[PDB]
């Protein structure tokens, strides 16, 4: 719905993405081709996922983009990216102006394909980008920071005012780059457990982890790991959360 319309902003995003011939790029929500056109001009082929049948039909008749485009008229939420990576024969460079509504579930959907994604460049609500990148001991640090950082290097790109879109959104936007780790810095036996620990910790972020994770870790276990039970969810590092996930897997 909120179509990117500012030319300078557009140029700045294209410059950041830096599409190169030979890369397999996939846009989620090409819309009115604000990014599709300039990105596609640098490529021989380009894949898009577009739910609006009206706008998809306009891409197909673009004289230069058309011949280059593979258009999937489906929902990205349940799109099999892992299978698309197999077809393109290489990890995917994903990009797009994402609707605020689906942005967080889509990111987790993409994260689950690990290896299959080279990188991601998404427009999101600015506060979402701040959480994604946040480190411990700050307000923005939460479960999303930890999960997102387990999977990826999180790289803020641009902040974008409402006036850059037509119609304008109600809140500031930002572009973030997400790069799945080539080498996972803190591997976890089973991610569902990491997901569970962070949910429990952050659902009670104004309590010490002694209290919020007391159903899962004794004070002795926490002390043994070098984790201070007087600390709260937001004081615990990504590394420590992963150490807790592995413990709970190697011991329960």
């Amino acid at each position: 719905q909120n179509f990117l319309n500012d030319q300078f902003v557009i140029d700045s995003i294209v410059s950041a993405i830096n599409p190169q011939k030979g890369q397999a790029m996939v846009e989620i929500g090409p819309g009115l081709a604000a990014l599709t056109e300039p990105v596609g001009e640098r490529l021989d082929q380009l894949t898009v996922i577009e739910l609006d049948r009206d706008l998809a039909a306009r891409l197909q008749t673009h004289p230069f983009l058309g011949p280059k485009l593979t258009i999937y008229q489906q929902d990205a939420m349940t799109f099999n990216f892992g299978e698309l990576a197999e077809k393109m024969g290489q990890p995917l460079r994903v990009f797009g102006n994402l609707p605020y509504n689906i942005s967080t579930p889509l990111m987790f959907h993409l994260f689950s394909y690990t290896d299959a994604i080279a990188d991601m460049h998404f427009m999101l609500q600015k506060e979402v980008v701040n959480r994604l990148v946040a480190g411990p001991n700050s307000k923005a640090y939460g479960r999303l920071s930890v999960m997102a950082q387990y999977y990826c290097n999180v790289i803020p790109v641009l902040e974008v005012p409402p006036s850059a879109f037509t119609p304008p959104p109600k809140v500031d936007s930002a572009v973030v780059r997400l790069v799945p780790h080539a080498t996972m810095p803190h591997p976890v036996k089973d991610v569902r457990v990491l997901s569970r620990i962070t949910t429990e910790a952050f659902n009670q972020r104004r309590k010490t982890i002694r209290n919020s994770l007391g159903n899962l870790f004794s004070v002795e276990v926490l002390t043994g790991m070098g984790i201070d039970p007087a600390m709260r969810a937001e004081n615990i590092s990504v590394a420590q959360y992963c150490q807790m996930a592995n413990y709970l897997a190697e011991n329960a």
